[PDB]
């Protein structure tokens, strides 16, 4: 355990291999460190100190400073949606489809990736901060501009006192890995989506496998646009959750949406489609959004990887159900 | 005065614009994009008080660096210079909006603002602050549209106040396509496509380039002002040398920097181990001459003059080179 508790915290985080992990119950048992709690669990799981170097006070000082730059007031992009994507990414990269394939430091890339992805999140949009003349667009040029804002925060962290995990990896290390965490959230901007998904399926329809149907990547950029596709997944993969963690979701999204389409309200803006709260359908709009953005991203994950993500696709089917009979 | 008469070239290729810079007393950029946008008639169409024009222009030439050699604001006056005469050949008659015009040469004007006078490659390698901001992706080049934007927020500097919502949001998206089209990071894809693009012009009547679609459009600007930053080796030599003692000087403290920190020294920075002739000899055959004889085939014979130009100096730089 990385954070003072008390505790029983250890019986729910056996689950932080599987699918269904209860995060928020996690959150709840650390004392609101659930990326904190999970990073270091997997870090241990993973072995990654002993292979990297990485003092554990120093790993435990870094995620307690990232995990204070996610916002608290933030409804979804908070961090236990940072720990949330963090666990789902480590049980995607054990799927046996994928046995062996990534070097210790591509694992690294992909956690470290997760863990970062959203941090300092406003809770707004892209196209409203573009709209609104912010600061932060004006810094990006209106491009990926919030996915440019969390790796600079995210890497910026680790030169605070005792923050820098990287610290005894080696130049090249530190390159490679740089580039790959790059490359990975830049891929979670949803701009990207029918791209890398149109890409992913390409792939998919040329891929190798060996005789117990382990994937074959041949390059960097095979490796890399797997493990894109992956967070991005994991990113993505609330609908494919157990219902009662789904549901929770829905209702921190669109508590989240409401308040961007508050803020456009009060400023005469056109209110962004899904965040005006007094003409809403949440249900329907679950619907839509497993049948045209992640069904067809999990299908198609799924078929990458085949059979390993066959109940994560029917779970996905349930999910549609429930939303599908409580539309009014 | 005497600039006056020296202004009268504005609209000529080989524009005397180190002259220009000592006689405005070091504002180049200022005098020629204040003449461009009165050649024009951009103050009339887009409603802009030449008050805020000039404050804007003073402070963006401000923010160009007195001590770096090469990218300051005499090179920034000779690229918008060279897109203007540029957007003004034969073969694009009629072709750009008066917002596309004023983006292009907007864009040449804050393409290299607040430069340190070091490449990306360095900056990233020695993990700067800009590097870091910017996630390693063409460092300098957002960030010269980020300042050259944030400058417009200067007290009575907006001069693009007067535009529509819309006309603002075209010339913003134009304007970050344009200058980031110049990391030289991009040149190789850029100039396949250009080429591409070039194999299946289409013309008017009268000869004129038919680019129908914002792609296609953006597309020859970007390139434009690709050859506009690459056009120093297609000028007179006199003009031509200048150049290249300012990049080497550049350069050189670059590679100063680099020796100090115990770095490996980027090629053409080592001031001990360098060859001018063999250098620009390179330069001029690897990067261009193939874009300019690409952008010459695009508007054949517009650009034919700049071409021979450019490759008698190429003649002439290797000819003090020993070969077999
Ligand atoms: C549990 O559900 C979700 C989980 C995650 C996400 C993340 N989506 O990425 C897009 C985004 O962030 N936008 C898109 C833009 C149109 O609107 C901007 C305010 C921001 C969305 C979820 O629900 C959808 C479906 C209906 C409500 C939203
Ligand atoms: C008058 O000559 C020039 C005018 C302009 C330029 C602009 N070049 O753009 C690229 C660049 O800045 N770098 C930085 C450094 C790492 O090296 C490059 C591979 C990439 C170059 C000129 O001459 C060459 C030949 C020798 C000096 C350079
Ligand atoms: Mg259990
Ligand atoms: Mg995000
Ligand atoms: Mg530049
Ligand atoms: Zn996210
Ligand atoms: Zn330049």
């Amino acid at each position: 355990v990385k954070t003072e508790q008390e505790d029983v915290l250890a019986k729910e985080l056996e689950d932080v291999n599987k699918w269904g992990l209860h995060v928020f119950r996690i959150a709840e048992l650390s004392g609101n460190r659930p990326l904190t709690v999970i990073m270091h669990t997997i870090f241990q799981e993973r072995d990654l100190l002993k292979t990297f170097k990485i003092p554990v006070d120093t790993l435990i000082t870094y995620l307690m400073t990232l995990e204070d730059h996610y916002h608290a007031d933030v409804a979804y992009h908070n961090n236990i949606h940072a720990a949330d994507v963090v666990q789902s990414t480590h049980v995607l990269l054990s799927t046996p489809a994928l046995e062996a394939v990534f070097t210790d430091l591509e694992i690294l890339a992909a956690i470290f990736a997760s863990a970062i992805h959203d941090v300092d999140h406003p809770g707004v949009s892209n196209q409203f901060l573009i709209n609104t003349n912010s600061e932060l667009a004006l810094m990006y040029n209106d491009s990926s501009v919030l996915e440019n804002h969390h790796l600079a925060v995210g890497f910026k962290l680790l030169q605070e006192e005792n923050c820098d995990i990287f610290q005894n990896l080696t130049k090249k290390q530190r390159q490679s890995l740089r580039k790959m965490v790059i490359d990975i959230v830049l891929a979670t901007d949803m701009s990207k989506h029918m791209n890398l998904l149109a890409d992913l399926k390409t792939m998919v329809e040329t891929k190798k496998v060996t005789s117990s149907g382990v994937l074959l990547l041949d390059n960097y950029s095979d490796r890399i646009q797997v493990l894109q596709n992956m967070v991005h997944c994991a990113d993505l993969s609330n609908p494919t959750k157990p219902l009662q963690l789904y549901r929770q979701w829905t209702d921190r999204i669109m508590e989240e949406f409401f308040r961007q389409g508050d803020r456009e309200r009060e400023r005469g803006m056109e209110i962004s489609p899904m965040c005006d709260k007094h003409n809403a359908s949440v249900e329907k709009s679950q619907v839509g959004f497993i049948d045209y953005i992640v069904h067809p991203l999990w299908e198609t994950w799924a078929d990458l990887v085949h059979p390993d993500a066959q109940d994560i696709l029917d779970t996905l089917e349930d999910n549609r159900e429930w939303y599908q009979s409580t539309i009014p």
